[PDB]
Order: structure tokens, then C-alpha cells, then sequence
């Protein structure tokens, strides 16, 4: 079902401060190694009048490398798949909710994303495109309400120095109740590997792996 | 442009905890008197697996009665119109973002809404449909970032007694720059006037008027 | 117990961004008319390195005028009195928690307050003293867990224009379970009537009255 | 100044939901190895009417083991020392702010803590004492405003199962500006190693170490 190498296609429909847009992409990676890349294209509403960085994390948790003793809830959910939703609370008031469906079709993962971002200050980092990528991050996960949940304290690097803080709250829901893991963590590092002048064509790379707390 | 009697058409595309649905409706009211009603039909995704109440407020401020000394930002925005976005933070973790466009076509207001609700507990008031309508409310508004903003501490009455709290944060954005008001308030009371057994056909009534603080 | 005219004494022990201070005051008013004034003096920690405005609201609801049909929980709590606590969430990260005890000693109300404020940006309106008093406000109250709770969307006027937003969450706890009101509101307007340059000596006036929603 | 072995004494003055209490203790540890213990005694307000767990993390970061390439801001602040403040946002509404001062005297660290906790549901995990200790955690830190800040997504284990979520927001302020680290993490695991029936006497052990993200 989930091969050593897997490709995926994604489509996002979103709005940010009243500006609607569409994005289509194709990616690939090694689900058991914790690596995956993706190439995106703004197919509608481009060039985007905000930082591409807020969208990069919405474009693969099935590719998270999991140790044998931590049930890989997301991988187990296939072939049916899972859905995930998320809240992004930015420190200057901006708020985003995301809903996504992940399925398996013709040997390829299919991602469907709906994005709504609101309340971003007009002179803030997002609308002024002053961000420079995310710092590597660490997610705290745990089972609840029959599904998997996780929170992350993330940060975008600012062009003029400093950080722009964003709290991530995600909900991973398998389409069939498969084995859930316990309290654990997932380290991720997402890099923008290429981009044209106006970010209408972008490529990303993500390394992500789950683990127990260094149990210090 | 804004007659004493105006009708409107509305369509909402939304998702709540991974459940997709569509709703279309028709309303009418008296913009200078602060009254307006609307009849809705769940055109897709019905019956809804959640409380209808969280949707009722996404279904009119151009109909808010305003004193002569308080600029009616929304009315002034027409014929072009305005967009409004919103964040609803529920006390039990549920979060929703909404983005809407309000326009005027041949004497009839046109509303287009996109709604995304996430993180609602499966045993909570919303997913268990234990709500019984909203209490009348009072929104605190003010100008900022060249637009109009307002927050509200609202509450849903619970069938088993008590209230279910929700904080509202809205942004009203005219499509063309117009006169903004100062720090003021808007009282509203929304009632569900009719509904079939599964809430696939619902009618609503809302009275809403703006005013200065009772200037105590 | 509660006469048409009542005086009170207050003492606050507080800390803000690592700065310790103490304040003592004396006030008076007409509990049944909704008016009361208070005079403060910074006895330790002066001059304060932050805006006085964040402290003014911690210095009386027993003086809130209530309609005969709305139980005046706070007045009913005496002679024993009541305790109140509160959270103030500032839009720029600043957070404050307050705990207070109100008693009646020799026909005089006695207020004991503890205050801890943290996370205020050193460049923010608070630490830079860029505020000019609060806008009149409106609190939303309701009963819960045997006590009375209330929330407010308040705002401080900024010297250079605009507002600085702060959300209030209060908990009023009678020392003995006395009668509680239903869902209602309380309007208030606090004004600094006098003060020296460094706010080591200040006088305040507050008008506050309870009521049902104007019911729109 | 900071030897391989160091003792400390601490005193806490706090209040929770109107209940006041005072705690005194003494601990010891190995600053460069990341190990430290502490023994507490509720000297006033005991037996506490709430879960001891919310207080345990308020009782040593100068004992965090740091790699040579990461400036140990907190150790460098001595002999004068540093102050730290914090906000703990509990998922059911509870909110706590803490302010603390850390100094070095006659070769012994001296800790003074003030604590105010409010808005805990009378039937919640805290007031019902339904918690069973913290899960090991991971704090995300970064420099800002000349000081060191960090956030943590923590969880308290529940007796009836599941977790009780709490977000930590801390600010570490050296009394003199000493070198700051960059974006990094601190792992910690605090265990209650001893306690009498009513938690009026308690002992704790904490292992905490700083490090760069596993830099995936």
C-alpha cells in the first residue's frame, strides 16, 4: 500500500485577508525515511500579496519516519487515509484554520486543502512579506477523542531580524479507527529550496521524524 | 443605492470537523431600521452533524440601524460593497474562521461565505447538538488598519442549563475607502424563528442597532 | 450594613515585569447610585516604570447600581464580603492576574489586592507609558459554578492615537453562596480625575451600573 | 561563583481561586550536569485545596546543562542573578502568572516566588486533585527584547486517563544584560519523588538539559 517511494498531488483553495487563490502541486518522498519534497504553482490569484511561508506547512504527515515502537497512526489509516485540520494563531492577531483530506488513488497520495487566513495586520510581517522561512520545529502529540492531536510553537525568521511567533494546533483524523500512539514528539524542518521572483512557482523540502522525548 | 427595503441572497460553503456542507438562502429587511430575516436550506451535506447555532451568525451588518452621528461604514461601502472576516474562539477549543463577500446586483445584496470550523470535541455542545440559541449580544467596535473591527463575548444557551461561551472577532473591509466611525457599540438579538426536525430548512430573524456607549 | 454613603480603604501589593510596588488608597461613594471615587498613593516602588492605567481598574463592584429585578450578588455578600479574581490579556502579549478580598470593617469596606503582570514588551504602550485612560466599557456577566463571572473587551487610548486592546475575565466569589443574577451587563466609565506627573499620587472616579441587554 | 555542587532555598507566597498559602523549601543540584532536587513544606494554607502539580514547575533554570556552544544566559547572570516570570494557560480556562527573583548569597541560591492562579473550574482537574504528574517536556527558546523567552506545550497526566493540557510562556530576565543564546530547546522531566498524604510535605527531582534542535 505505502511503498518505499511514494508520489503525491495537492490542490489548495484559500483566502487570506479577502484575497482568494488556488495552488496546485506535485510531490514525492520516502514515507519510511522521513523525507518528502513538493513543487507548487499558484494557478489562481497570483502573485500572492502575502508571505508564502504561511502556506508551506499546509502542503504530508504520512511521510513521518516512526520508530517501530510508536504506532504510525497515519500510515495505518491507508488505503482509506485520513483528514487533518489545524489552527494557526499568530502573535499579532492573525488566525488561520485549515481542513484537509488525504487519500490514496492509483498508487499516488491525493491532498485536498481548504485554507482561510484572517486578521493579519496590513503592515505586519505576513502582508509585508518580511519573513525568511521557518526554524526547525518540535511537535508535541497525544491521543484524544479517538484521534491524534499535536501542538507546535513555531517561528518564522524576519528579514529585519528576530522572530515572528506562530502556535500550531493540529488534529489528525483517520478515516477508520486504527491504532493511536501515546504521548510523543515529531521533529520537522521545512526548507524553501527554490522560488521565482514573485513566488508563483515554489519548491519545498521537509525532513520529519517522530520519537519519544529524549526521556532525560 | 440602499432602499428602505432590501432583499439578499446568500450561499455558504463550509466544513466542520471534516464534514463538508453547502447552504443557500434568501433574506430581506429594513437597513435603516435594524431588522432583517433569512430562510436557509442545507443544499449539500445535510443533515448537519453539528449545532445549527454556530452558523446562524454568518448568515448581515449592512442592515444595522445607525444614529446620524455615527458613520455607517457598511452602508457607505455600496454599490461596491464590503468583505468581512471573522474568528470564533469557543471555550472548549473549537475555532472557526470565516471570510465573506457582500456585493449588490440589481438592487439585491449578494452574500458569499466560506466557513472552516475545527477542533470541536466530539462530546461537546456543538457536535452533540445541545445548544438552544444565542443570548442577545453587544459588540465593541473601533477603527484600525484603515478598516472597521469589533469583538463580542457571546453565549449559546445549553439544553441542560448554563451557557457555552464563544468570543467573536470580526473585520469589516469596504471595497472602496469610506468614512469610518469611532469607538462604538452594536446590540444584536438573533432568533431561530422556524426549523424542520433535522435543521435542513431554517428561518432566522435579527434585530441589530449601533449606538454610543450609554456614556455613563 | 451597606449605607447610602460608604467609604473604603484599599491596599495593593503588585509586580510588573519584575518591578515590585505597593499602593494604598481611600475612597467613597453611593453604592445604590453607581458612583464611587478613590485616592491612591504609591507607598513603595514609586515612581512606577509602567502605565498607571493597567492598575486603575483593580482599585469596586459593590458600588454597581442594580435594578430591583437583578440580584445584586456583591451587595448581598456582605457583611462577610466577597473575593474577586481576574485575568487581563493584552493584545501585545502582556498578561496579568489579580486576586482580591473585600470585607467590611467598622462600617468601612476593606480591599486587599495582589497583582502580577508579566510579558509586557519593553517597547510596548505599558512600559513606555503611552496610554491615556480607558474608553467606557460594557461587561457581559453570567452565573457559573455557584459564582458570578464576567468578561469585557476594553481599550486604552494611546497618546499618539489609536487604541491598545485588553480583554477582561473576572470571577466574583461571595464568601457565602448568595443569590445570583442571570445573563446581564454592567456599563462602566473610569476616569483619572487627578494625578501628579509620575503617578505616585492619583485620584479616580467611576460610574458603573447594571442592566439587562437593551433587548434589540 | 557557580560551583559543581550548589544548594538553594526557596519561598513561595501564592493564591489559587482565592485560597492563600505559603511554601518554604530547600534544594540542591549539579548546575553543569542538569540535575537538581528540592524539598518543600506548606507552612501556611495547608492542606492545599488544589493539585500540587501546578506548583512543582515554579520551584530552577540555573541548573540546566548547556553545551559549550550555547551561551548559558542564566548562569552568566550571576552573582547578581536573574528574575523570571511566567504565564500558564490551562485548557479549561485556568490562568496563572508567576514572578520570581533568583539571587546568590554566601554560595547558596535564594529563590523568592509569587504566584496567582485564577479561573480554575470547581470541578476541574486542579480543584478536584485529579492529576498525576507532568509528562517530560520540551521548551522552545529564543532571544527578544534583550532577554530570553521560552514556550512549552505541557501536559498533566489524569487519574481517570488522558491528559490535562497547559501552555507555558516564560521570560528570563538577567539583572544585568549578559550574552543571549539563539533559537534553541530545553528538555526537562520533573518527578515528584516524595510526598505525605495531603501534600504538605513534598520532594521533587528535575533533569533539564539545553541543546540545538536535532537539526533534522
Amino acid at each position: 500500500v505505502i511503498k518505499e517511494f511514494m508520489r503525491f498531488k495537492v490542490r489548495m483553495e484559500g483566502t487570506v485577508n479577502g484575497h482568494e487563490f488556488e495552488i496546485e502541486g506535485e510531490g514525492e518522498g520516502r514515507p519510511y525515511e522521513g523525507h518528502n519534497t513538493v513543487k507548487l504553482k499558484v494557478t489562481k490569484g497570483g502573485p500572492l500579496p502575502f508571505a508564502w511561508d504561511i502556506l508551506s506547512p499546509q502542503f504530508s504527515k504520512v511521510y513521518v519516519k516512526h520508530p517501530a515502537d510508536i504506532p504510525d497512526y497515519k500510515k495505518l489509516s491507508f488505503p482509506e487515509g485520513f483528514k487533518w485540520e489545524r489552527v494557526m494563531n499568530f502573535e499579532d492577531g492573525g488566525v488561520v484554520t485549515v481542513t484537509q483530506d488525504s487519500s490514496l488513488q492509483d498508487g499516488c497520495f491525493i491532498y485536498k486543502v481548504k485554507f482561510i487566513g484572517v486578521n493579519f495586520p496590513s503592515d505586519g510581517p505576513v502582508m509585508q512579506k518580511k519573513t525568511m522561512g521557518w526554524e526547525a520545529s518540535t511537535e508535541r502529540l497525544y491521543p484524544r477523542d479517538g484521534v491524534l492531536k499535536g501542538e507546535i510553537h513555531k517561528a518564522l525568521k524576519l528579514k529585519d531580524g528576530g522572530h515572528y511567533l506562530v502556535e500550531f494546533k493540529s488534529i489528525y483524523m483517520a478515516k477508520k479507527p486504527v491504532q493511536l500512539p501515546g504521548y510523543y514528539y515529531v521533529d520537522s524542518k521545512l526548507d524553501i529550496t527554490s522560488h521565482n521572483e514573485d513566488y508563483t512557482i515554489v519548491e519545498q523540502y521537509e525532513r520529519t521524524e517522530g520519537r519519544h522525548h529524549l526521556f532525560l
